[PDB]
């Protein structure tokens, strides 16, 4: 997969780059629709160059993108671009009741891209975000800890986590994941 992600307010919005010439705007027909923005400084054009993206705001260039890089940008709103190419892992977790994902040395998923952690109690996983790092679950913003349902998607930039099972938690991202979990697969 190649996908943006389109983060403003309090949403993250993923979008998958299969097309040519994307658009985002606030009418019902463009690629990615954010009706609460004006887009007075125009719709946002990002395109495909055949290796980066080139983003254009009023048919003029604001930047390029590159895999795993991001732009902000004035309508307040951040596209980042995670790259041509994304694994998988999955981790068999049924013999855990936490799991903490953060840059810490003794984290058992290791990211700069993330900080939060998943607890288990009575067979249901709670997800407890951290003040500092933002986390979306289902494209929305956390801001206390939630008890999550299989499918429940946790999103930020560059990363989603998903729960198959119970006991199953898949990672998908565009770099190498580092983690102390048992692996239940091969990375795909």
């Amino acid at each position: 997969m190649s996908q943006l992600w389109v983060l403003y307010e309090t949403y993250c919005q993923l979008f998958s780059l299969t097309e040519k010439v994307i658009v985002i705007g606030n009418q019902l027909e463009h690629h990615v629709t954010v009706s609460s923005f004006s887009f007075r400084n125009g719709y946002i054009q990002i395109e495909k160059k055949s290796s980066t993206l080139a983003v254009l705001q009023g048919g003029r260039q604001i930047g390029e993108l590159k895999p795993r890089c991001s732009i902000t940008i004035d309508v307040q709103m951040t596209i980042a671009w995670s790259g041509e190419e994304q694994r998988k892992y999955v981790y068999y977790v049924g013999q855990q009741s936490e799991v903490l994902v953060s840059n810490d040395p003794q984290a058992d998923i290791e990211t700069t891209n993330a900080r939060f952690s998943l607890r288990k109690h009575r067979g249901q996983w709670v997800v407890i975000p951290d003040d500092d790092a933002p986390l979306f679950l289902n494209g929305v913003q956390l801001s206390d800890a939630v008890s999550l349902r299989n499918g429940d998607v946790l999103l930020c930039p560059y990363m989603q986590f998903v729960f198959i099972e119970e006991d199953l938690l898949a990672v998908t991202s565009s770099e190498e994941v580092v983690s102390s979990l048992t692996e239940t697969m091969p990375p795909l």
